[PDB]
């Protein structure tokens, strides 16, 4: 059954709630973002009405087949009627295609649920500016004090650098780096700009990056593996085993394998700059693991939070324990007794 931290009051409306099979009430089910945590359930059995970005839609209907008379795209910064409510749909700035909806209920209250999000100063010169939020359904995920990590821009920075450095070095060195879900696609791009080379990947990944509407993609990357210097692997393969594995199959064109894993947080970002980070290696092989976060840093959240003044905050994340629930709200509380809202 639904939680209630997937329903929208006064509406017929849920929000990334395709798991529960048929909810009752529900008119239309919105989607914030193509990521398996949040679109568990769909296929092209489904047959309710489907609210989303154009990405998403793009992602439902070639790789989950979901029917086209089921897909509704909304375009962005745009005040949208859906079964008689105003709704705005808000970029993100989380994976492609990923929203925040804004919802105008009919008895006067306003609504934001963030989807995932990383909050930015940006954010505050949207149609957020326009109006009052009562109620927020947030993005928790790195909601405490430790969770510290550096701006996307200096994650890239570093990974350029570390990459075409190694490569002019060892011309004979390949670059490899790892994925599972959409998001991050700035790690492996950059890097392949620097060197002068397409990204090559397996044919399912090529198909998903199709979907996302990225400029000029055509000219980014492509499925034959030996045109290409910076390959794409699943991210269980980005180990010393796997890479090993791996190198066999280039056919003596490459000597060297230099690796990125790009996670979230790690406790290693509560020690080491992102300026004096190591890989890990064993002979021709290294692997870096690099802290590129598409959440909220505790800081970003606050900033956030404090400038938009809701007047209650519902969590979407870490809500399983009681400690992690009473952990929350007692910041939610500092963060409103030192701005005054
Ligand atoms: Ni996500």
């Amino acid at each position: 059954t639904c939680p209630f931290y997937k329903k929208i009051p006064g509406t017929g409306f849920t929000v990334d709630a395709f798991q529960y099979g048929v909810v009752e009430g529900c008119t239309a089910y919105f989607l914030t973002h193509f990521h398996s945590d949040h679109y568990a359930g769909l296929s092209k059995h489904f047959t309710f009405p489907v609210y989303c970005s154009e990405i998403t839609g793009n992602l439902l209907k070639n790789k989950l087949h979901v029917q086209e008379q089921y897909i509704h795209p909304l375009p962005l910064d745009t005040e949208c009627i859906v079964n008689g409510v105003k709704v705005v749909l808000l970029d993100a700035n989380h994976c492609p295609g990923a929203v925040m909806i804004l919802f105008y209920l009919p008895n006067g209250t306003v609504i934001l649920h963030t989807g995932d999000f990383r909050a930015d100063p940006s954010m505050e010169r949207s149609l957020l500016a326009d109006q009052k939020v009562h109620m927020l359904y947030l993005d928790t995920t790195y909601c405490s004090p430790e969770y510290t990590f550096p701006s996307q821009q200096e994650v890239i920075r570093f990974a350029i650098n570390t990459a075409f450095e190694a490569v002019t070095l060892n011309p004979h060195a390949l670059v490899v780096c790892g994925t599972y879900s959409i998001g991050k696609e700035k790690v492996f791009l950059a890097i392949a700009d620097v060197l002068g080379s397409k990204v090559g990947m397996s044919q399912e990944k090529y198909k998903t990056l199709q979907c996302l509407n990225i400029p000029e993609i055509n000219s980014l990357i492509t499925t034959d593996m030996c045109s290409s210097l910076v390959h794409l692997l699943p991210m269980m393969q980005i180990n010393f085993k796997g890479l090993q594995s791996h190198l066999k199959k280039c056919g003596g064109k490459y000597n060297q394998i230099l690796a990125f894993r790009p996670t979230g947080w790690t406790h290693s970002n509560k020690f080491t700059r992102i300026a004096d980070v190591i890989p890990q290696t064993k002979g021709n092989i290294s692997i870096y693991g690099i802290p590129y976060s598409e959440h909220s840093s505790y800081l970003e959240m606050k900033r956030f939070v404090q400038w938009l003044k809701p007047q209650k905050i519902i969590p979407t994340v870490n809500v399983g324990t009681w400690k992690s629930r009473s952990t929350m709200e007692k910041y939610f509380r500092e963060w409103k007794l030192e701005a005054g809202y």
